[PDB]
């Protein structure tokens, strides 16, 4: 072990992989301190942990996440429609990561590039974090508690707030939007 | 021919493979009577058409349907629900196939073994064939025109029918009940 592999290549190519732009998108998926994870870009020391567990989470191949060329899977779009989504569950104003969720892309008229797969309460919200701010129903974050809330834009850089509590008012600087929700599978039992 | 193969043992490994545990299931899977899969089984003949099936449906191993050698699944389908669905479409109370449409197997808390993905007023209705009847929304052939409705068993083995512009009711001999709605997509634009 020592055939003189790159580790920002892997770490990098392991973004592709799970589809990645930016370097944070690792250190909290692994609950490390972005600290700890810079120490995995500079030391030449392998991450063969990541590249295992990102070959498990996301199905990409593990010859390609260390080698290769482009024999991963088909990330770009869609590579028979497939599309993979990073997923979560909402309990209790908690998002908590878990599985990928594969679905198809004629789901979205819209390419969802920055997507979420929100399971909560017998319904899959899916979100796109790269959503200009618009009315409609969002994933936000308010002091710490996460939830799904109707916002509507207001004049002077405002927002109404509806759902889960009485509904308020508050400036655009005053909560956290994570994404909108751009489509809702709701089981039916 | 090639001895050895138990034709009895790949019925119920394909059997195995979609989850069902019973006979009949396997029987109504491939739209045939119970007694010509009773055929299947004291026949010495092996089901390669229903393997064969079995494989590209489930994702089941094919040596393993045949053999029994190694197993059902390694990681991905594995047991699962649903990946491919067939697709379709329905307009003007008219329902024509579509491409497939790929879906996680998380959709569905029950497997959907013989499940239809239908495209119809901006939303997508996941539907089981198989369905017990049982109040809910199905979907349903009144003389020849194809509808989406919520049904309601009443005494004397009749239904409500409730849904279209006005409700009625009728036997369980009156209209043809397709599948039931177990899940629904819809985008929000």
């Amino acid at each position: 072990d020592s055939l003189g592999w790159s580790n920002v290549d892997v770490l990098d190519r392991i973004c592709e992989a799970y589809g990645f732009s930016q370097k944070i998108q690792l250190a909290n998926h692994f609950d490390i301190a972005s600290s700890s994870l810079s120490n995995r870009y500079t030391r030449g020391a392998i991450s063969y942990d990541f590249a295992a567990h990102c070959a498990l989470e996301t199905g990409a191949n593990l010859q390609w996440l260390l080698t290769g060329e482009g024999e991963a899977f088909v990330n770009n779009r869609e590579s028979s429609d497939a599309k993979r989504i990073e997923g979560f569950t909402l309990s209790e104003e908690i998002l908590k990561s878990d599985k990928q969720l594969s679905v198809d892309a004629q789901f979205f008229t819209k390419p969802l590039t920055d997507g979420m797969a929100i399971r909560s309460e017998g319904k899959i919200y899916f979100v796109d974090k790269q959503a200009s701010l618009s009315d409609g129903l969002w994933l936000v974050d308010i002091k710490g508690a996460i939830s799904i809330r109707e916002l509507t834009k207001l004049p002077g850089r405002k927002l109404h707030v509806a759902g889960g509590k009485v509904p308020f008012e508050c400036g655009i600087d005053d909560i956290k939007t994570l994404g909108r929700v751009v489509g809702v599978y709701s089981e039916v039992n």
